[PDB]
């Protein structure tokens, strides 16, 4: 799940943008997640990665919507809805994106080296 070949830190910071999944009366994130001061900041003291003590993707849901705005598995997020992820509770991110009032789901992400549909170019 981590190899830098040639981007060390230096990822890649991505946007997730989709209109909330609607189930009954809630929303469904097509994602699992885990990102916060609020988690276990003992594995990290100054940093881990581009992770930290900030809010970062434990999933994706194959077909949701989460897909579909680029989200993928293992990424590093740095907002959410608007708010500012790098040092904030996983509840506070996780409060937000499970706002069934949030029309639309912003999700801020530094996306390293998942690398998914990537298209060949042969340059000679």
């Amino acid at each position: 799940m981590s190899y830098i070949p040639g981007q060390p830190v230096t990822a890649v910071v991505q946007r997730v943008e989709i209109h909330k999944l609607r189930q009954g009366e809630n929303l469904i994130l097509g994602f699992s997640i885990g990102g916060g001061i609020d988690q276990d900041p003992s594995q990290n003291p100054f940093s881990e990665d581009k992770t930290d003590k900030g809010i970062y993707v434990t999933r994706v849901s194959e077909g949701g919507p989460a897909e579909i705005a680029g989200l993928q598995i293992g990424d590093k997020i740095m907002q959410v809805n608007g708010w500012d992820m790098t040092m904030v509770t996983h509840d506070q991110a996780r409060k937000r994106l499970t706002k069934r009032s949030e029309e639309v789901v912003r999700l801020l992400v530094t996306r390293q080296s998942l690398q998914k549909a990537v298209q060949q170019s042969m340059l000679s």
